[PDB]
């Protein structure tokens, strides 16, 4: 990575490029049975030649035009998981972030680490005003991770969710510039 | 029109075209200062240019109805269908109307019918509207049609320079 | 469809869209003879993915319409409206249809709508019918219309490996 | 130009570049309207926009192999413009157009490019069918179909309109077995 | 072809067509990294008809660069082209290669000469250069037949078969004509 | 910026943004009349919108293509110049550097160091074995950097830059990835 983030000396963020699909592929199968409660949806596969000459190509691209990122979580150096800023409303001053990660790495604080990088790049350098952060109301170690920051809850998506067949409701957690 | 959305007499939806530019122009400065509280908000020509054909793009590639309004064949508002989420089987419903034509009841028929669209033919779970949190006249929208109120954004417009919250609304497939 | 032209009760002319394209190939399989006569050109996956996309698309600039024709709600066949030259205000219309429907006066009333958008919304001085030589059926539908002929072109057809002439037929505004 | 057409001594054919802008756009004001008769069409457009658009739009269409918009070459320079379009694939034909200034009338311009361009046509293209249109009064083009051996085959009602009103077209059609 | 540079009653150079991808596929195949060393260095007439020669042709279109074929009576002997175009630099760089069948014709020769004046009168360009496998003679000789200088070596600048080669680079200044 | 490179407590390279086309396009009018030394020509030169619209965006593209590097210097935060790495040849493995700095930065060895993370990147990440140099024979200041850090001198260009109305030779200079 010639650009780079450096969360801590144990987290890094950076951009996938087309070399990363053969881990990313295979570290999407391994989990290959949860991963969709997570806001992604790989309930029916990722394929590593995909993700080499569409997902990711288009992902950077994205990233060059300025809406958002789509971006690798890595701890000691492998990808563990993706961190993502998305739905960039800029006249509103505004974006949400996503984010999931590989079961072995749960519990080492990393995506709430990597939300703050990530929420600090929002407020100082795009200089937004809000991020939010939703998640399947069920269960959540996801949810966790905004009630950490100090988010606040704001309301539900009814139905906001269609995951494996069945209908979840989502929640939504904001934070503000002059809360942060 | 070729093709068209008739909801009743008086009140017909239909995609705009570059034609349409001047009038649509026209109709937007006499309300700048409005359609922005209605999440929207110039150059005539642009119109002509770029956005009426980006917007006719779009509902050519199937994501979202960017539509004009019409009241007695004159264009009076637009409506829309944008967000849309094929994954989770939702989207969301906007509009704007010129103040000429208040209170004749004209966005609420017309969201009936765009509803209808999503829900049997787009066949869509869910649909939302959303408005700024003090104008009362849009939430109406979602109120007399039976959606039910979700949440708030907090700080979820910026409209001429100062935050504002937005409401969301809410309607199931299923409570239709 | 939210965007229809009701031609009458049994007909209306509409946009294809992507999901169309399984019972459009089935309808040109059933018919992949017969149907180069009526001057028309593969896989339920290139309609879905290439065909429809750029018909939508050339439908959203402006040039042409290719239209699906629907009987009692279900496709039967396509009209379209093709050379759009604006600046010599004409236009040529094609069209074809299944057997399976070939008597119910589709095709005529499917063209009297169409032209009656080219001469009254397009503004068009003149629009054109073209026909192979030797298709009876085809030829009528202008002559019932009431448009002129006005020559031929020669071997201007090549339909599986033989070519055969092309008749044309036009309508002028001020005869319509 | 690199890659060129040599009809004679005297006529040239072959694609335009930008660096064409200048007396293109020269070339037809010079002649304000004598233009949509010989099926162009008009409110002249300036040199920018032939060089940037145009001219570029041009060979991107001939890169791809639909048509080829040629500046008519006399003798070094430029007196007009051939060209082939509506070329159709599976109906193996297409339709033949072209301009020359008042200027470089009589010379057989026209006649000669078209020849080659027909040769073309029939050769390479393996097209079995070539078709030439022009207004009724417009005898000018009209001797150019007639003098090669194409005939007339019908006349599109009202399918020209140059200025203001609109005249008539006539058709001419070349087939392959049969030249 | 409709436009075309004859370069002498033998030799004609003209963009290739897709069309042109069946022959162009197997005047390859039959030849194959002997082409490396030439500049070239597979794939087939699909890649050819579909993406290889369309680009080509947009390139030329788009006014940078020439991509063509070598025609030696009537027929596809090989390549050559205009790369590398610098406007503002006023330089260009031109490559070729010709199957061995048809060697020893002074053809390459021929058709760079041709290809020269153009980059010269017609671009006016400065500066024309040459560069080839630093032990390929056959491909070094032609720029010193025209009186090209070499200008300097490239350190590895060539990768044929996992092997690194170093190229040597010839220039000709358009005054020194 | 989200994702930059350190190259040491004072500079920093990261890819530009459209935000920082008035800088640039400033920093390009007041030094200009130089800048063909250094193998940098607008000829006709900036525009803030141009760099905004059209060219700014294309080099993003370009990163996300992967297929070079158009990025900024920054020292103590704002742009002072520009690094780049280009004529990317994967097949033959190598590519080439240019670099331009504004006056008032001259002589802290911006470029330098920050040439040193561009290589070690080019030779260990896009594992390149040949890296060049290039520069305007009579530009001591740039010639310079090669130098420093140990590329040979392998050839020049013989009227291979055109400056302001005349000609000029370019001296290449080149490091193999062995020679480190
Ligand atoms: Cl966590
Ligand atoms: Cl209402
Ligand atoms: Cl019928
Ligand atoms: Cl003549
Ligand atoms: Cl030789
Ligand atoms: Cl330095």
């Amino acid at each position: 990575g010639m650009f780079t983030c450096k969360v801590n000396e144990h987290i890094t963020i950076r951009l996938l490029e087309p070399k990363d699909a053969e881990r990313l592929a295979e570290l999407i199968i391994q989990n290959q049975q949860r991963l969709g409660k997570w806001l992604f949806f790989a309930e029916n596969p990722s394929s590593a030649d995909t993700y080499r000459e569409t997902i990711i190509p288009d992902w950077r691209r994205q990233y060059a035009d300025l809406n958002g990122i789509e971006a690798g979580l890595l701890y000691d150096g492998s990808l563990c998981g993706m961190i993502s800023l998305h739905n960039l409303d800029q006249v509103n001053r505004k974006a949400e972030i996503g984010y999931w990660i590989a079961k072995e790495f749960e519990g080492k604080g990393i995506i709430t680490a990597a939300c703050r990088k990530l929420i600090t790049y929002a407020f100082e350098e795009l200089e937004l005003n809000r991020v939010a952060i939703c998640a399947a109301v069920g269960n959540e170690k996801s949810r966790a991770v905004p009630e950490r920051i100090g988010f606040l809850e704001e309301g539900k998506a009814r139905d906001g969710l269609y995951v494996n067949g069945m209908h979840h409701d989502l929640v939504y957690y904001s934070l503000l510039k002059r809360e942060w």
